[PDB]
DNA sequence: TTTTTTTTTTTTTTT
């Protein structure tokens, strides 16, 4: 029903002292135009095709669930359970685990595997979701019956599969689930095809309306983070960060530029000065 | 019947061209000039890109219309909930940036200068919110309309309301909303605001790197501009503050056009009138 | 049986052949067109804000005075008060809605009866105060009044592309039946590449919202274009684009606005 | 039983083949398709106000003048004063409708009358299936016109094979008119945009039912509105198909003469 | 339709080393083996595209050169015009269009009995007991029927004709029409026939064995020089384009180039 | 599908405790890891630069040297022409490119030697002809035990994007989760400006024709270049495209067309 | 408890 606005003396209050920021992890200048995240605050994330989109994600949610406490549940779907776990528990350690035969077989006889395992899963902060209307009721499972306090999906092609009407549907439902709820929500979408010139995944600087599917999901969504990398260039793992768009603050550009390691499976703040 | 002869129709128009008309903008100067203000019955439909101060433009116009005036104003603002919007407000009328720190929230906790900056703005029942299927939303603006009598409704998103229940095809649900709404404007004859989004350009620039927005860029139907009376275009390309209005259709009067150029300052908030 | 052979078809002929109803603004009309018909239905297009009402407003103030025609207006996009006071500022050459400085001052003047018994002292003007409902109205004004020309505002909010082939046969079959002159205001499509109709693009036939049958049905259709967003926004084009009692179409003739009055006048503009 | 053999059929050939009705105006038609036949469905389809009418009213006249057989009209769009009244103009080569001094300075007005209804000839219409079997039964019609179908899918597709089933039982010659359908990218077709067989309302048994189909095309808001381009759009007869002729339409007489 | 490796153990061999025949543009029976009894033969494209042509054209190659007992079945016209068109298409003269040459021939009973002085042919002016007498009392092993437009009521008389020639074995041909296209060109003006194109209901692809259609530009540069397309074959599975035919409009036969 | 991470004590040992590497190029090799259950591989070249033949080979050389079974579901010829291609490229000859080599291969007996070296081991099956594909897919994986399963031609497979990128979502998720190499050959969309694909084009990543989604849930992508008017006309060049798992993508390395034997060798070409 | 025509609006690609 409607509100009296001498009602909302006592509750106003109550949330002025509850709203809180969730900082980003590998570059500093994310979180300086983005005060973090908040209870109810989709955050939309993409790159191009195979730049970095959910090793970027998969660090955030290490970084968010080993360090800060955060609850943090994963519904990756391009993938399986134990592959990301393993790809987890590698990222934790600062090695490439499964690109590798001879440390997989090496760490599983010596015995540090339950060690490299209770280090993480030990006090039960990460969740994960095994693969449209029992999509959400699993998330809000998720969230009210476990207590997850990050929701990080991917690929949200899978739930489409007429799209643009179903993705508005989605998108719709998703900002209002994040909505009185108190998760922060991070989706992933790709890019459509450029139409002249050269390609996301050669470089080009991507652009607010290449969302692919509507033009409503940069409509709902509150922050939107563009990564980029040039592959056939002369150094092709340095990546770019590009606040699209900022409802929050409204600062919005190039954030700042990353270094990946390919020992280690980090992507790190790199010293890059155009 | 209803077939009124134009001979028998003296006396309404004795009292019609008597009293009602007026109720201006802010921010902009010539805005005012052209539009000649908001009035009983219209439709004001404001659009821009995304994250383009759609909202921001539509929060400094009711703080405006609500306090200095004296008029009742009722929000149904559905992109955020009702704790935000009535936080925003006391920053914007105390000339802060309220949510966007920290430290300013604490310090309003401990002395006490909350409750000065509370009573100061919702002393008097000027605004009216709610918080959260199109047969209860018209329902919930009667009865503020009927019941507690806001004078300026603003309503927010209408993406959310067209997009929140089943219907097969988009279109006939967006024109009979627009016509139901307009039929309720001019009806209780209150002041109207419509918030919408525009739609993806085919080729060239987009609308958050400086297109024109032309009234067939609105997104949903045609209907959206046939059945509204005055229609505000607020434009910037992210000088990433520098915003400007266009008028696309003034039904009252035949200006339309560049309006002006508006600013926003960073650590108040507010929309100052510009230069160039 | 229906049935009428041409032979003893010499008295009924006789009596039907034993210019019409002209128009105002743009002397290029009723040398076109030749003016209205009883038992037609003509079409205005234009876009939004082009002046649809505005240019069909003059037509009924054009149509109630000078030629004494019994006039009834339909204008389901406003309502009575606001049409009346525009036919009387229209009449008396002064804008009248958009000035409040004369709103009051011609009510204590005493001179505001003398404006309204002025144009409305006949029982000519007939107003419509808000589908079968309509059509029956439209008969009421028809029968029980006996009215001239009939004016319809808005046919969109009429409805609740079957539903517009019907409501397009039962107005032309009502027409027909009756021989009053019948003006239909409809509005446009938004076009897929392009320009919009406000920046001054050339209507097509095809552009007619609900279905097809609006041009199927109707005699006559005259379009109006303004390019609102240019150079002069008060210049208009009015072009022809059927016309089944003549033949000719094209392009016809332009009307400046004359901010100060309110009357489309009509303009030399050669190219 | 209702089978026949090919042996026991030499009596019924030998008696049938032992051209037809001739177009007036664009003489590329009754070159191309040879005129029309008894039992046919012709159509003759354009945009509105393309000039269907007149010249289907051309071609009535032209039918019960110099060749004398039994024309039964259906115009439903208009009434029956004023299709008679466009036949006795196009007749007297003077436009009528439109000069409206000649209305009242002819009133010889008999004397255009009988010159050209002292036949029985002509039949005008003032359900309509059995009003047309009633004007083939009782009254001998050879030609039967129908400018109106619209009021009259599957109820579309039922009076195209009703219509069909009683041309085929009666042997007429049975012209019917109806209209384009809404193109949904590109021109409109009323600025010369050539008509293709889908470009019909309804459903498709409009080119499936019928047995030939005339389209005229004419760029109206152009430079030469009186122009049409006349196009053959099938002809289960021959196949000769595509574009006739040019037809100027002379407005101060109203006859389509070819150039 | 999953296929091991072992079962091509002499199938390869095979690859190593008919029934009714048609005409015009050879490639038709050197990709579908020709025709068979017990099939339901489609000829489908669109209104003018010449499907009652290339069908009677068969009707008359299976019954001066095979002679086996042809029954036709052309509903869109009568019994007198499909005798004369075939009387017209076997003299290498085109008969019911030339008005002088009609009077001029009337040598017509020595055209007539030339080809029909036989008991091939069956005409015809309830449907399945007269297609059933058409079969066992009068010995035809090819029943063509051109019109089905006008005769849940397409899937009966699909079903109770599939088992009517499952009963029987006899060489059946059927003859349906297309479907509106929603977007692009029309078949007319040379769009290519995909399957889905077929009208009333989806049982027409799946009730069937073969599938012809034709392609021709009407209204274009050359509308005599058509291609033929196969759109499936139980058998053999070889579909695609099959060759080209121009009409000779002087003698009606759909002949090779 | 509510997980949590503990009960993941066991389940991850079990998944610890594998790729299938490519053969005739070890540039491919390098930069790939082979592929692992679930591993999309994406084949396309120019017009007619050799992807059956690549793609044949590789299934020739994982089943009668590796003992992996390999389904194909070749679309472009059928079973007897797929099955005599397997058979005359194993044993080395041109078959189809000359009558006299089929007629001696019967005469003397020597036919029934060659089924026995390949078909006898079972590490073979094939397909003969989109609902209805992938439920004998998965019984074509799941009860026969099968490993690599290969697709062809996928533009007959298939408003052409809403298809292609439901039939791309479908065979991805069906790769997942069962533990598959899913081979799929698709092909290139036509160039616009510059030099074609039968002159040497470098190959972009957008020219996978259909939709976006072709490279947007591939794990990986391989093409081939071959310059068929050039100085070499037997030369090809493989180039990765994209690679999930590893990320390192470039010119792979060179390999030499055969017309003695059909075959595609190893090169050692320099630039 | 199935199949064909008409029409206005948002996206992704095609020679
Ligand atoms: C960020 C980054 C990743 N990589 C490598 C390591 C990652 O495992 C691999 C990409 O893995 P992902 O990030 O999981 O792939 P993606 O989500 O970007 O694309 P898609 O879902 O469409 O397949 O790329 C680099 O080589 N350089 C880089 O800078
Ligand atoms: C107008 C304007 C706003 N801003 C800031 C003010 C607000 O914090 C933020 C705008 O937030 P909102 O007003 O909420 O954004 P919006 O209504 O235009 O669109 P949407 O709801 O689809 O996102 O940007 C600028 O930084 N520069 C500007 O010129
Ligand atoms: C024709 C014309 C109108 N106008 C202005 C004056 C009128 O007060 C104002 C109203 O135009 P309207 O006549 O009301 O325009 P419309 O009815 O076609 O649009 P809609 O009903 O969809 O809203 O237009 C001009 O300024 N210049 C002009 O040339
Ligand atoms: C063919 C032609 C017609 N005309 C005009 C003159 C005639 O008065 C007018 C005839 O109008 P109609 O032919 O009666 O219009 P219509 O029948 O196509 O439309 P509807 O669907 O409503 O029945 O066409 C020309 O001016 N030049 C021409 O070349
Ligand atoms: C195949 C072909 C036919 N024709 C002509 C010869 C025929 O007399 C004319 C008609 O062909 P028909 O075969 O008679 O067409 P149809 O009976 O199948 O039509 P529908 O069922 O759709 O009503 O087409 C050509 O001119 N060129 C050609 O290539
Ligand atoms: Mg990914
Ligand atoms: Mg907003
Ligand atoms: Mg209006
Ligand atoms: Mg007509
Ligand atoms: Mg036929």
């Amino acid at each position: 029903g409607v509100v009296s606005a001498l009602s909302l003396r006592e509750r106003i209050r109550e949330h002025l002292s509850s709203s809180v920021g969730l900082l980003f992890s590998g570059c500093t200048g994310i979180n300086d135009k983005t005060l973090g995240a908040r209870g109810g605050e989709v955050i939309m994330v993409t790159s191009g095709s195979g730049m970095g989109k959910s090793t970027f994600v998969r660090q955030q949610a290490l970084q968010w669930g080993t360090a800060m406490g955060k609850k943090v549940g994963l519904a990756m779907l391009q993938e399986s359970v134990e592959e990301t776990a393993e790809d987890l528990i590698g990222l934790h350690n600062r090695v490439r685990l499964r690109q590798s035969d001879s440390l997989k077989r090496e760490i599983i006889e010596n015995g540090k595997f339950d060690q490299w395992f209770d280090e993480l899963f030990g006090n039960d902060t990460f969740h994960l979701y095994d693969s449209t209307d029992r999509l959400l009721a699993k998330l809000a499972y998720m969230r009210s019956g476990l207590g997850c306090d990050v929701i990080i999906l991917d690929h949200i092609s899978i739930v489409v599969s007429d799209e643009r009407k179903m993705i508005d549907n989605l998108m719709t439902k998703l900002k209002g689930f994040a909505k009185s709820t108190g998760v922060v929500l991070v989706v992933i979408c790709h890019l459509k095809n450029p139409d002249k010139g050269k390609a996301h995944e050669e470089g080009r600087p991507v652009s607010i309306t290449d969302l692919r599917g509507s033009g409503a999901l940069r409509q709902l969504s509150d922050t939107i983070i563009a990564l980029e990398r040039n592959q056939q260039g002369d150094m092709p793992n340095l990546v770019l960060v590009r606040i699209l768009k900022c409802r929050f603050t409204g600062d919005t550009g190039i954030a700042g530029y990353m270094e990946y390691n390919k020992e280690t499976g980090w992507l790190e703040p790199s010293s890059y000065s155009g």
